[PDB]
């Protein structure tokens, strides 16, 4: 149907916007601490601690399959990155501190993304 096509164009355009958001958030992680999944070879107990691991590569795979229906779903995955790190790692670690900085800097980006998603529809 033509309606299904229109919905698909909307999803495509959301995906374009989320790709730009993802690029901007990932620039706030210049150390690449959140770039890839935590390695279960290197941290074998991880899944005993963290039940829903997340990282920017995994988000990018979902994004490119157009698997984010709305901004809330995308933000859920970004918050997992941060929140997982802040639980597994202690306050005095470079990992925790990187997550705080990513949260703080990403907030700005996400605030305007929400306005754009609402504005453009």
């Amino acid at each position: 149907s033509m309606e299904q096509v229109a919905m698909e164009l909307r999803l495509t355009e959301l995906t374009r916007l989320l790709r730009s958001v993802l690029d901007q958030l990932q620039d706030k992680d210049p150390a690449r601490i959140f770039a890839q999944p935590v390695s279960l070879k290197e941290v074998p107990d991880y899944l005993d601690h963290i039940k829903h691991p997340m990282d920017f590569a995994t988000m990018r795979k979902r994004l490119e399959a157009q698997g984010y229906k709305n901004l809330h779903e995308f933000e859920e995955d970004f918050d997992l990155i941060i929140d997982n790190c802040m639980k597994y790692n202690a306050r005095d670690t470079v990992f925790y501190r990187a997550a705080v900085r990513l949260r703080d800097q990403g907030g700005v980006v996400l605030r305007q993304a929400r306005r754009e998603v609402d504005s453009i529809g």
